[PDB]
């Protein structure tokens, strides 16, 4: 029923068909786990995969949609006969421009639509076994990182905690799904990963990571104390977490987005962290890192049941330290079920 | 010099700008090495790096050229004024169409130029810092593959090699330049990585491998021998070992990337597995693990003293095994220099 759904998102854009290119998108739209190598084409009279040779039997044995085997140029000569006379829509943000000059000389009497964001709403609800895949690649993120998180003490370099999560999950079959943060004392404060600074007694540290398992992501931050941290990150941390918790709980379906953002700002306001914060309360997170919704004061997105989301603020004091804790959340039918069940420690 | 001869390239081009994305070429032209968040414009009055305020004191520490501080679209619409009246080149290789949109609103009495390989010829040849900085990365890798090579034997899985390469790479400061690959038995016959698969006691195991280190890359790739292998995958070896040295040793200034090309698959041809190579002799490496010159018998390419490139012939006998033996080589002025120091083995 996803592909049962898109053809009328397209009219609805005012288009015929879709040329899709974005590696995510031909990936959920078939089945097709080498999908940089694959392309698909959604048309009036049906989707078909493009993939060349070297995938005869990896694309037989994923793909959901019928197989047309060719290199490009081929394939998109192939598919002219079938956009005729149509309007064609393509990713816009994916596509490049010598890749759009390619389409308008192979389709010179269709025309060619770019369009912004069009499978984006559809991502954001997850199937049962997209559910499964997360499920999966958090559970694997959890085990590694309950298993690190107690060399994470003083004289321990940043890059060597990292070092430690992605042989780990590299080990297991998975890999880091994202370039890993481990941010001790004034490095927690700073926007721009994991460097060779040593954790110092009275530090605290804040772990970002995520796993890529069977294509598919998760997301989590924790921070930690190592030894006692002063007065003042003490209550950094408490007000992130309670902000944390507060914007969890009122998650369920319908939802604004947008009113989880100002939740979370409003409750760090009050235990003045009103200018600390980051401007997104979080993401999706599905075959991609970040995907849809957003979490953004302006975001115009409605949570349903099937969405899999980020919950992040974060307060950050420059030249001092700063606290991002995050779960990884499930909307269900009447709320939410928390995926990411590593520990949240006191400091 | 590379900015004094970049200007006769736009000109031959017939633009007189150009609006660089590339994350490779903004941080080639500018020093920036958070280049997936700059832009650089190259114009008739200068050249200016655009990045936002976050990277306001990296940005000055690093960037040879003057910095316009905003997030886009303010960056490309003060760049407005500078490309009035101007034919003003894209990367229409990496621009994506929506950002193209994006500069055609701003710069409505421009003319936007789709351009392809701009910079590529001018990357090719490197500076003295830039064959430093590679000379760095390939040591760091040679450090690597000889440390971990011994643990290559029977009983162990391709995975848990890679793994231990990888750990070794990061925990020195640097990353695996590419998704490595460890392929034993018949996964040396295979064109697309390191799987769990056990190593056998008579299996050649290729080793592909890069360090990127400094923002440069290296690249080498090592086959050798677990126990005695099969007559014929010992001919497979040894002919593929004596392609390589054969088109090492034709490298100099002046000679054409597809006469090497030739060398090559002459020399697997008489030697009974003219059917069962690459298509691709190598390619440059630097800022990126591919990128210009490319070694195809097609190519245009001529070497020059600065480039720095791969030499890897390769025969595969798909069900049985394969072999791939490849080295990084600078083209000097009176001949070439190997990079890649680690021992190539006879099997
Ligand atoms: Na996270
Ligand atoms: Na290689």
């Amino acid at each position: 029923s996803k592909m049962d759904q898109l053809r009328p998102v397209l009219g609805r854009a005012g288009v015929d068909a879709l040329w899709v290119s974005a590696p995510a998108n031909v990936r959920w739209l078939s089945g097709f786990t080498s999908a940089e190598d694959g392309k698909v084409l959604v048309s009036p009279d049906g989707a078909t995969l493009y993939t060349d040779a070297r995938y005869t039997v990896q694309a037989q044995e994923e793909s959901s949609l019928p197989q047309y085997i060719a290199r490009p140029p081929a394939t998109y000569e192939h598919a002219a006969d079938t956009v005729r006379g149509l309007r064609v829509g393509f990713e816009a943000e994916s596509l490049t421009v010598a890749e759009l000059e390619d389409l308008r000389q192979a389709w010179p009497n269709s025309t060619l639509v770019a369009l912004r964001g069009t499978l984006g709403g559809l991502r954001a609800v997850k199937t049962p076994e997209e559910i499964g895949a997360i499920r999966a690649a958090q559970d694997l993120a959890d085990r590694v990182y309950t298993e690190v998180r107690p060399m994470i003490r003083a004289g321990v370099r940043e890059l060597d905690v990292a070092v430690e999560i992605e042989t780990r999950l590299r080990r297991a079959g998975g890999e880091s799904a994202f370039e890993l943060i481990v941010a001790s004392g004034p490095n927690g404060a700073k926007p721009h990963h994991a460097s060779k600074r040593v954790i110092e007694d009275g530090d605290l540290v804040t772990i970002d990571m995520g796993a890529r398992l069977g294509g598919y992501n998760s997301d989590m931050t924790r921070t930690v104390a190592v030894g006692t941290p002063s007065a003042e990150m003490k209550r950094v941390y408490d007000a992130v977490l309670e902000a944390e918790e507060a914007a969890i709980a009122a998650i369920r379906p319908g939802v604004r987005a947008a009113d989880l953002d100002k939740l979370a700002r409003d409750l760090l306001t009050r235990h003045g962290l009103g200018e600390a914060f980051a401007h997104s309360l979080g993401h999706g997170v599905g075959l991609e890192v970040h995907e849809g919704p957003g979490l953004r004061g302006t975001s115009q997105d409605v949570l349903e049941a099937g969405m899999v989301i980020t919950i992040e603020p974060g307060a950050y004091l420059p030249g001092v330290g700063g606290v991002r804790i995050e779960d990884l959340i499930l909307v269900t039918e009447d709320g939410y079920e928390v995926l990411s069940h590593s520990a949240k420690e006191s400091v």
